[PDB]
């Protein structure tokens, strides 16, 4: 029953998921004055040059663009990370308008949406080992401004059409993923969760400063989904987004 409706929202998930109330609960305010660089933070390694792209599903709340994580083809090293963590999927957050939409905020400013690179920790040996461990997940973080075009999205936002409803998926291969990162790999670390049920505290966040910009044309096409399954009433996808939790014991490093 979960979802981001009044009766259904964030505001109600703690009821089923009480760790939602959780010490290390995710996403959060990014207060930059207050955020500390840390020399000891080693270069961030972003290696996707072999990502192997499977499918796109729309999974009722959003649509992930899953990858084959068999083996070490895209994985993220480096940075706050001990060990691999291989990418499993990409799914976004996104608003009503572009006024907001993003999970996590810099010094409350809220982004028109957020990219989510979600990884898991190969010393665990498959996702759900993973969730169960408080260094399981590595999420990079991206946030998306409306401006100029993201070529790279365009491939995204142009099989949205066949995976409107709830449950559907397309076949998406071929598709690089290195195409949706901003120039700069400079970024924010702390410790979190999942920001969806079931709000496992198992996350490593990474999220970076630079955004990228995307059309409205291209946002416009994300606010065209929908939550609902076919044949069923119109709801549309949007402000699928859990708002900024409280910090608690937790500091957030910066990389720069
Ligand atoms: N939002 S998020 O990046 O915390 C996130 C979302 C989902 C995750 C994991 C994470 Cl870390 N797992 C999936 C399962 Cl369907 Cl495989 N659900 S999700 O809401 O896309
Ligand atoms: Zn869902
Ligand atoms: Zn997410």
């Amino acid at each position: 029953h979960w979802g981001y409706g009044k009766h259904n929202g964030p505001e109600h998930w703690h009821k089923d998921f009480p760790i939602a109330k959780g010490e290390r609960q995710s996403p959060v305010d990014i207060d930059t004055h207050t955020a500390k660089y840390d020399p000891s933070l080693k270069p961030l390694s972003v290696s996707y040059d072999q990502a192997t792209s499977l499918r796109i599903l729309n999974n009722g709340h959003a649509f992930n663009v899953e990858f084959d994580d068999s083996q070490d083809k895209a994985v993220l090293k480096g940075g706050p990370l001990d060990g691999t963590y291989r990418l499993i999927q990409f799914h976004f957050h996104w608003g009503s308008l572009d006024g907001q939409g993003s999970e996590h905020t810099v010094d409350k400013k809220k982004y028109a949406a957020e990219l989510h690179l979600v990884h898991w920790n190969t010393k665990y040996g498959d996702f759900g080992k993973a969730v169960q461990q408080p260094d399981g997940l590595a999420v990079l973080g991206i946030f998306l401004k409306v401006g100029s075009a993201k070529p790279g999205l365009q491939k995204v936002v142009d099989v949205l059409d066949s995976i409107k409803t709830k449950g559907k998926s397309a076949d998406f291969t071929n598709f690089d993923p290195r195409g949706l990162l901003p120039e700069s790999l400079d970024y924010w670390t702390y410790p979190g969760s999942l920001t969806t049920p079931p709000l496992l505290e198992c996350v490593t966040w990474i999220v970076l400063k630079e955004p990228i910009s995307v059309s409205s044309e291209q946002v416009l096409k994300f606010r065209k989904l929908n939550f609902n399954g076919e044949g069923e009433p119109e709801e549309l996808m949007v402000d699928n987004w859990r708002p900024a939790q409280p910090l608690k014991n937790r500091q957030i490093k910066a990389s720069f």
